[PDB]
């Protein structure tokens, strides 16, 4: 991969590997969400910050505050089959003082044609308390030299899907998926669970007749409270209605939320 | 990725992801065993087995039969960090009637030195009725031809740690990890649990001090039966021993029947 030659975006290609797709040959949204990950990832090293995995700032690191995702919103025209070759392009964007934006733009490598997008919101958190900040101006100062200045849009609908508030899902829910624990494979470089591993939990409670019969078209996600690695996790859907799906991740005990979240799916 | 010149071998180079990682920063053994597939699998497509996935023969398709993991045992010298490029050299060797074996060589692409090594003995299946059976005649003429004809192994040695027969863990286990269920991404495109979802589920009840610690050097395990999508499996370690060594079982949680064996060596820090 490389930065394009303004040096405000990053590009990647991947060749879709046989243990990545699903029943349909087609790489699952859960490769997808991690190659959107990767190509992030390689995008900070590139205009660089350091081998820790974080793309904090030198006054970030100083204040211990961290960069934590508040939502995920992805769409898919096309899946890539087993073999072919996406091409992924990044970038980021301020947004005033509430944080910062990621958005991606997915391609078939061979016809150049769009197949997919996605966005994100990151607020700055501290790693220690776990309280959510504000950004300062020290800090943006810092990481506005890394961002386009116009604004540069994967999703540009005024009021559109990825800007759209989620209701939480009431009791009792039509599906679920109960006792989910995380394993060892589904933690990250500092022992915390992959936020991609959150979009799998949600989609266990879609029933196995939808999956079989539609493609997921359209997923997001609001990120409310993590996961530990010794926690347990209930996953519930139900049916708003293409297919729509309200859903709720929360704590098997004391019910305690940790994702909301809606998926739009189209008939095979 | 390629076949090698004589095209009875293929080597590919994968460049180490961030979400392959663990808590050292280098590749997991669920990441490296992930891409032992992803060659073998590539192999398969170069030498002309079509894109359904299976490394199946004309006449195996028309019998039904699959190939289908016995065992497998990994041995990792080193890991390899997010950011580094490791490369894989695969090869298949018939082993009589009995099946084939699938080896592999791990190296740092960048000093060529071999930083892992693993083979996997694999039995031929109807795909329907479970059955195993011997290699006929007729299928081992068709995959023949694919195969170095004088050994190749990764695993030479006179009393080698693959070929160690593995005695059933006896109640009660030291460790355990109860009610581990697969999830969709578990699965492969066939809707079957991942091979390598068993080696994670094995090593769940590891603790997690020993982890912290120490380092997998070797692991071997023998796949007795399938874990269907809608089972439950109990995960058992003890202590069998510088270096510490488990004895391993994955049981299903409620009847108790065997799923997978295994062992584990691991080196401190
Ligand atoms: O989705 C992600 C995950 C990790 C990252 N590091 C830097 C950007 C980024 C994006
Ligand atoms: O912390 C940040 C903010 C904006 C960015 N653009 C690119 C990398 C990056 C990291
Ligand atoms: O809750 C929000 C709303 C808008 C945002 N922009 C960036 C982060 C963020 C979080
Ligand atoms: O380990 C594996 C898995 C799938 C495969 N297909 C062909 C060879 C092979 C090896
Ligand atoms: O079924 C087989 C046996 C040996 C092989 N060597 C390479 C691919 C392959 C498939
Ligand atoms: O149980 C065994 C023993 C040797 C083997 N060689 C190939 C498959 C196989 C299975």
């Amino acid at each position: 991969g490389s930065l394009t030659e303004d040096g405000l975006s990053y590009k990647e290609k991947f060749v879709v590997r046989s243990y990545e797709v699903g029943s349909n040959k087609t790489a699952t949204v859960e490769t997808i969400a991690n190659l959107l990950q990767e190509v992030g990832c390689n995008h900070a090293q590139s205009v660089g910050f350091s081998t820790d995995g974080f793309a904090t700032t030198t006054t970030m690191r100083k204040l211990h505050l961290i960069w934590v995702t508040a939502r995920m919103h992805i769409e898919i025209y096309k899946y890539p089959a087993w073999g072919d070759v996406v091409e992924i392009e990044t970038w980021c964007q301020s947004e005033g003082r509430i944080g910062t934006r990621r958005d991606w733009i997915l391609k078939d490598s061979v016809t150049g044609e769009v197949t997919g997008r996605a966005t994100s919101k990151w607020v700055m958190m501290n790693q220690d308390t776990r309280r959510l900040q504000k950004v300062s101006d020290d800090v943006r100062d810092e990481y506005l030299v890394f961002c386009p200045q116009e604004p540069r849009l994967a999703f540009p609908e005024e009021n559109n899907r990825s800007l759209k508030k989620i209701p939480k899902l009431e009791d009792p829910a039509q599906y679920s998926m109960i006792g989910l624990k995380p394993r060892r494979a589904d933690l990250d470089m500092n022992q915390h669970v992959n936020n991609v591993t959150y979009i799998g939990w949600v989609l266990e409670s879609i029933p196995q007749e939808i999956v079989d019969t539609h493609e997921l078209q359209v997923i997001t996600l609001d990120y409310r409270r993590e996961c530990q690695q010794d926690d347990v996790v209930d996953s519930l859907t139900t049916t708003t209605s293409d297919s729509q799906f309200l859903h709720l991740l929360r704590l098997s005990g004391d019910g305690q939320e940790i994702n909301r979240g809606t998926t739009l799916w189209r008939k095979k």
